[PDB]
């Protein structure tokens, strides 16, 4: 199968994904509606269920909606058995309508509709070549009040109607009783509650088994992706972990919310989409697109740094999903504003780098302050609105055009207001012009780009103000005028003579499991396959065509690989870099190091004899520890993924940038165990 078919659970870049809050979508049958104080069918009060559920899915999917618009995956609200409990926070009832409180992860919330409901929804969006993601929010169960019970369902978590337990009386320790976070540090976010939200506590083994055996039934159910929920509130060894168990089972795109504020750049967030086995969703993009196009508050060359500098910070940027608003944002159209900056919004980004995400109802330009008033009904389902045609215009080109679903970013003119970029993958080519300024055009001479010297056509016809191009000698295009508030989007196709690898998925996983390699050029017959220095070829690649490469991961060494394929002819292609190869299936243990005293600035790292813990290069150590919430300096704790069942041995560090101190005497040894989790609690050695 091509890279572009449906089936292509490993790569969604050259998808566009649209984010449906199933309560205020569509409510495809009455009959599974809630009753009573926690709903109101005509979604007055955003706070109850208004009825949106997955028949009303599977009917805007068979009416062409979506399919209208060139929607080509869906991102649904979280599908499990949420609280029944309508909760009363300050005289306002609340319910769980948005999915993110659950009661069980291993049933359906009925008002979205059973499992029955859900297998016909696969199979509509499959029909019509829509992937489907499903939220899941492995960080919590439901809000709770430890000294009163009486509160919600006591944040109560149930295994298939089996009760596992709740927040009081929690003597298994299911849950963290660590108070509140204050959001001062990451170790803080993720051992005490996000808000009054129970933490589960995914050190107890019962907690671990329960949602790795509950995302496998979701996976066997046949979806095709996963939008991890508050992933910078979870243990990040946990869950690599945890993305080693889907993967090593059944790999499918992943994305967390990782939250970044206006004009954070977080070291960490880079380092949790390079190292965890997903990707995240991209805040700083999202951030600095509602400054240039919404807010005002930064120009074209703070979207250029951005895109410069992300395309440096996320080793496969490509996977990271874009969007200009969602659910815990005001929506991006101002009600007061300019249409056209939510519509070169959407074109930016669906023509720009990574996975795109449309909230549901931007098309309709949708208004709304913050949460609940940005969850409304969608008002309607018309595809007269620039903004629907806008999408489907630029949608499908991320299925046409690999140069907009693989290919790299460069900018090719810039002032204050205009930006004109390229993307650029094998014999393809795309070159976007965005003028923000509403009130002034712009002369632009002296463009030059990478397409063949000839005249191109707006792909956008001219919807937002945009022209048609005259490229002469060289790739260099003869003057023209950029409109008020125009944008543009010129392109140009043609076969890939040469093996150019533009996608791989999974990015981490252990032998033997199939990891998915997109591009063009790869040729009709079985050519050869490298990790590393090492090579693949024959049986092992399970099948080969131009677009798309099934192969089976080598017994090579655990590590870091970087990937590179050859046609039957013997031409080598680009290299795709940072593929980690799993020493087999992991189990995510806590390791615990007793007096380890450092200097403000110093931090303690974990080291060993396995490449999950870096094989003993401290560039490559595990860290930095923890030392506030679950033990206090100066005991340093952490959560790591480590193969299961492995002796390891190891050792602790003090580092301070590079400069490293190594844990003297002999090297500390257990054996991880073979599943569930385990502490491992030892003295640091002078
Ligand atoms: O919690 C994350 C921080 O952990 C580490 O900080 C350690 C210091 O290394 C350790 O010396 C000690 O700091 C004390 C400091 O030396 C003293 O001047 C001050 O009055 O009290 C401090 C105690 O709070 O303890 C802290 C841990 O609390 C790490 O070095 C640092 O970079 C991390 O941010
Ligand atoms: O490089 C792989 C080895 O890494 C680890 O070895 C560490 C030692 O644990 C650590 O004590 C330190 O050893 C130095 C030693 O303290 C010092 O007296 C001597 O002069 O130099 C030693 C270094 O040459 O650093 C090494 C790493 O260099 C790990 O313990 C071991 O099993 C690995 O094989
Ligand atoms: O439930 C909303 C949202 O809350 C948190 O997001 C914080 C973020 O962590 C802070 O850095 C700051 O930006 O305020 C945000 C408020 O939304 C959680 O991190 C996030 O998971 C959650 O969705
Ligand atoms: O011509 C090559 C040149 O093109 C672009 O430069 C623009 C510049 O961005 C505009 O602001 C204005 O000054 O016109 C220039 C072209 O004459 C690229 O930005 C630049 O890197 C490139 O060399
Ligand atoms: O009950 C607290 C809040 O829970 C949800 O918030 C979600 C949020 O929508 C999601 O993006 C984030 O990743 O996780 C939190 C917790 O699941 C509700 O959507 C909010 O209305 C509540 O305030
Ligand atoms: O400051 C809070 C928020 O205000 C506006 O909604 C901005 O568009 C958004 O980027 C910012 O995070
Ligand atoms: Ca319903
Ligand atoms: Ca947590
Ligand atoms: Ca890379």
């Amino acid at each position: 199968a091509p890279d572009t078919s449906v089936s292509n659970k490993q790569n969604f870049s050259t998808d566009v994904i649209y984010q449906i809050f199933n309560d205020r979508f569509s409510d495809g049958n009455p009959a599974n509606n809630p009753t009573g104080a926690a709903f109101d069918g005509t979604c007055t009060n955003l706070r109850l269920y208004c009825g949106g559920d997955w028949q009303g899915i599977i009917n805007k999917i068979n009416d062409g909606y979506l399919t209208g618009m060139g929607v080509t995956a869906i991102w649904i609200s979280q599908p499990v058995e949420n609280i029944y409990s309508i909760i009363n926070y300050s005289g306002v009832n609340n319910t769980a309508y948005h999915g993110y409180w659950a009661r069980d992860f291993k049933k359906t919330n009925p008002a979205y509709g059973t499992i029955a409901d859900f297998q016909n929804l696969i199979a509509a969006a499959h029909a019509k070549n829509i992937k489907v993601i499903i939220d899941f929010a492995p960080n919590h169960t439901s809000p709770a009040s430890s000294d009163q019970p009486s509160f919600a369902e006591n944040g109560r978590l149930y295994d298939n109607g089996t009760l596992l337990g709740g927040y009081t009386n929690d003597t298994q320790n299911l849950f963290h009783h660590n108070g509140g976070t204050d959001f001062s540090s990451y170790e803080d976010g993720i051992y005490r509650n996000l808000y009054d939200l129970a933490d589960l506590n995914h050190n107890n083994s019962t907690v671990d088994v329960y949602l790795k055996d509950a995302i496998k039934m979701w996976l066997d159910l046949g979806i095709d992706g996963i939008r991890m929920d508050a992933v910078k509130h979870m243990p990040f060894g946990w869950q690599k972990s945890f993305m080693a168990a889907v993967n090593n089972y059944k790999p499918v795109f992943t994305f967390g919310e990782w939250f970044l504020g206006v004009n954070e750049v977080s070291p960490e967030n880079h380092k949790f989409a390079n190292e965890s086995g997903m990707s995240l969703l991209d805040f700083r993009f999202a951030q600095k697109v509602r400054q240039v196009f919404r807010d005002n508050t930064d120009n074209m060359y703070g979207l250029k740094a951005m895109l410069e500098g992300s395309a440096a910070d996320y080793a496969q940027v490509d996977d990271q999903v874009t969007f200009i608003d969602n659910h815990d944002m005001e929506r991006f159209h101002a009600s007061n504003a300019n249409r056209r900056k939510l519509e070169q919004a959407l074109a930016f980004t669906l023509t720009s780098r990574g996975v795109p995400a449309i909230y549901y109802g931007t098309e309709q330009y949708m208004s709304g302050g913050t949460d609940p008033d940005n969850r409304a009904r969608i008002p309607s389902f018309s595809t007269s609105t620039t903004a629907y045609q806008v999408i489907q215009k630029l949608a499908p080109l991320r299925k046409s055009n690999p140069a907009i679903a693989y290919g790299s970013t460069q900018e090719r003119w810039i002032n204050n207001d205009v930006l004109i970029y390229e993307r650029k993958f094998g014999s393809n080519v795309a070159v976007v012009a965005v003028n923000r300024n509403l009130n002034a055009p712009a002369s632009i001479s002296g463009l030059v780009t990478s397409l063949p010297q000839g005249s191109y056509n707006d792909v956008l016809g001219g919807l937002l103000n945009g022209n048609t191009l005259s490229v002469g000698s060289g790739g260099a295009a003869s003057n023209f005028t950029l409109a008020a508030g125009g944008t543009a989007v010129w392109q140009y196709t043609a076969a890939t003579a040469t093996p150019t690898i533009g996608h791989v998925g999974p990015m981490m996983a252990k032998p033997g499991v199939t990891i998915t390699i997109d591009g063009r050029g790869f040729g009709s017959s079985k050519g050869t396959v490298y990790f590393g220095t090492t090579a693949v070829s024959g049986a092992d690649i399970t099948s080969w065509e131009d677009t798309q490469i099934k192969v089976k991961i080598p017994a090579v060494a655990g590590g870091n690989y970087n990937i590179k394929v050859a046609n039957a002819a013997g031409t080598a292609s680009n290299v795709y870099d940072n593929f980690e190869v799993l020493s087999g299936d992991q189990v995510s243990v806590r390791f615990v190091v007793n007096n380890a005293t450092t200097a403000l600035g110093q931090n303690v790292y974990l080291t060993g004899s396995v490449s999950e813990l870096g094989n003993w290069d401290p560039a490559k150590a595990i860290g930095p520890m923890y030392n506030q919430v679950v033990y206090q300096y100066p005991n340093w704790y952490y959560d790591v993924s480590v193969p299961a069942g492995k002796t390891i041995e190891f050792k602790f560090l003090k580092k301070q940038g590079s400069t490293v101190t190594w844990e003297g005497g002999s090297n500390h040894t257990f054996t991880a165990p073979s599943s569930g989790t385990a502490t491992i609690n030892v003295n640091w050695q002078p």
